[PDB]
């Protein structure tokens, strides 16, 4: 048991950098950095030192346990270059805590969480005219873990590599709101599984359902789950319900941490916004789709909308269920909500004002 | 396109220097790789490219690759046999290229031609056909692995991918009987999930419960199922109990193919041999812990072993539930049954005596 540590950081910049892309022109992960982190592991020599190093393809023993049995792990997070020019991470503490909790998870070596926050903003830092200049662009950070032993055993790893890359996104909408794919015979996680991490496995199983549901015309799988089709997320985004629940009363409702949502850190900035403002109920509570076509009957919902890095939020306009097209006023009712939510997480992400949930780029 | 790879292309880069082959004693499963591997690229633009038998290299992966992040990969496990007349014969063989088939168009991988890949299989083990054990108690074990290589972190079917096959001399064993570890609050695979696919995401999830089992002196987790507890599976092998069942029959009983359970070849032939003596009756048939323990109480259990490509038959001595062990009194009943299976597999995979399951080496 050990860690890396950033002040041991070996940095070997690119000779030939890459022409930066058009902010407006971005497709998501597409378009990499010049520079990457890598991290070595040993079972017999624990973590060697960091490198910032030139993009590079990794060089892999055909038998690593990742490409055979998905040992494996990521994250997901952004650097936003501000209106002040100063370049802010977001709550990026709760990516480096879900991501040593997946590493638990999945057997792979623990690591201190402030040494690898260090060294990626050691990266970013080199990297930083990547960040693009638009208040709607941002550069995605995509931490990545894999187990490298050369072995088809069945057993922890004894090698393994943390990696780190960087690509300039654009706006998730270049409010376009989505259509939902929910198919009953697809189940995205279960009790007793891995669904509450951010592990390899839970995305690889989930492909078939996000092509089948781009072949109906949508944009995400609404996952249900249980014999009462209780509906967990809106493809790789926690779900909220905004509505006036079975006692009359206004309530963002979300489902709970019970083993089958992934605790995203959109999904807590938006409750504590929400118990914040103290306007109406904050429910983690089950959903079913009944709830839901029950409420829509009774013109008792008001929004739904998946959140994530990737959007901040995602409004939802239609479900496609038992071969009919369910309407989601979402966007007939502002949507007031998922706008207030997008307009205050941006101005914190854009130092348009001040906050505890960023940091200023090292 | 090229929409699928044929053998009449093969490419063949011979190795320059050769390995010196292991003592077929001393072998740990999975560790040690022959000379040469089989790969084919594959790309949505061009489609597969001519495959290649060249030596065993590191593979050169973007480090973006959905195989790394997303779990887009699967694999197959199948073996060559040197036979008591000096033949090499693989054993059902088509049959994992029918399941791998299957994955792949599970995990959104591309569809290759399954003679094509099979004959390139049969060339690459003939190049390196000296691997193939000179023993009645080893084998070479066959890694067909397929793996997403979409240089892009979006999370859709890949339009890059990469198919390898690695050989790997393997000895007997990896009769000494397991431990399993039977803890509920991990499950291996739920209904609508993919546990009845040959899929790496199936492991990674799996492998923290298998190193509490190690920890607990277990060799194998006795995957869990329901609030009533079904035993589906003995950790990568599928799972045989030999007892007088609720009826007073004398019965072979391994759970049936409803979804969360991984459609062994093994398991295949061991129902189609009991079907074909006719001594006892033969159930795919639901199988719980009460059922179980109920059983061992009133003397009625005789055997209780896994199958799979890698033991053949792995007889169960003990099971860890509920903070007690749980004796099995499989190796004090012979055991009669596990020794006529494996005896009988054997003298098929060695030539012992001819089948319609072996195919001679082309
Ligand atoms: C040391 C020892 C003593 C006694 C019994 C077993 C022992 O070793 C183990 C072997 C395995 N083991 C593999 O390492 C690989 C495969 C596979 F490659 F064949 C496969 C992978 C994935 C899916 C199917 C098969 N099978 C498999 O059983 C394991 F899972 C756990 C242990 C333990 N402990
Ligand atoms: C961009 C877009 C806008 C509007 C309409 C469609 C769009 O295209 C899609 C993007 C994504 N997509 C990703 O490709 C990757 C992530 C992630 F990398 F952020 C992540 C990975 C894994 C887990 C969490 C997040 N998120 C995410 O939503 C998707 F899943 C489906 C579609 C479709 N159709
Ligand atoms: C990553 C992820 C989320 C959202 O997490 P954020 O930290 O808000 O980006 C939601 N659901 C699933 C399944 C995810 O993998
Ligand atoms: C591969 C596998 C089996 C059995 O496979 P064989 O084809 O008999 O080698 C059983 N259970 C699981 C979980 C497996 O992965
Ligand atoms: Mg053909």
């Amino acid at each position: 048991v050990g860690t890396f540590k950033a002040k041991d950081l070996i940095v070997t910049p690119a000779t030939i950098l890459k022409e930066k892309p058009d902010p407006n022109n971005l497709v998501f992960g597409t378009v990499f950095t010049d520079h990457m982190l890598t991290v070595e592991w040993s079972s017999e020599f624990g973590w060697e030192k960091p490198h910032i190093k030139p993009l590079q393809n990794l060089s892999l023993h055909p038998g690593s346990s990742a490409l055979h049995y998905a040992v494996e792990l990521f994250e997901g997070l952004k650097a936003f270059r501000g209106v002040d020019n100063k370049i802010r991470l977001f709550q990026p503490n709760l990516n480096m805590d879900r991501m040593y909790r997946s590493a638990v998870r999945a057997t792979l070596p623990v690591f201190d969480k402030e040494e690898l926050l260090e060294c990626i903003q050691q990266l970013v830092k080199l990297d930083q005219e990547w960040v693009p200049y638009s208040t709607s662009a941002s550069l995605y950070i995509r931490p990545t873990f894999i187990g490298t032993e050369p072995s088809l055993g069945v057993k922890k790893p004894t090698k393994a590599l943390l990696f780190v890359l960087l690509s300039p996104v654009g706006p998730y909408f270049s409010f376009n709101p989505v259509s939902l794919w929910a198919n009953p015979k697809y189940v995205r996680a279960w009790k007793g599984g891995t669904g509450d991490c951010k592990m390899g496995g839970n995305y690889g199983s989930s492909l078939f359902a996000q092509c089948e549901a781009v072949d109906n015309g949508c944009q995400q799988v609404l996952w249900l789950y249980g014999e009462d089709h209780q509906i967990t997320e809106v493809g790789t985004m926690n779900l909220f319900l905004y509505w006036i629940n079975e006692d009359g009363e206004e309530e963002l409702a979300t489902p709970p941490l019970d083993g089958i949502i992934l605790p995203g850190v959109t999904r807590r900035c938006i409750l504590d916004l929400a118990h914040q403002w103290g306007e109406f109920k904050v429910s983690e509570r089950y959903l079913t789709m009944d709830d839901l076509t029950t409420a829509l009957e009774g013109n008792r919902v008001r929004e739904m909308f998946g959140s994530g890095t990737a959007c901040v939020v995602c409004p939802v306009s239609d479900i496609l269920y038992k071969g009919e097209t369910i309407h989601i006023p979402t966007m007939e009712n502002g949507p007031k909500l998922a706008s207030r939510i997008l307009s205050k997480l941006t101005d914190i992400q854009y130092g348009r004002e001040e906050r505890d949930w960023t940091i200023v780029l090292s």
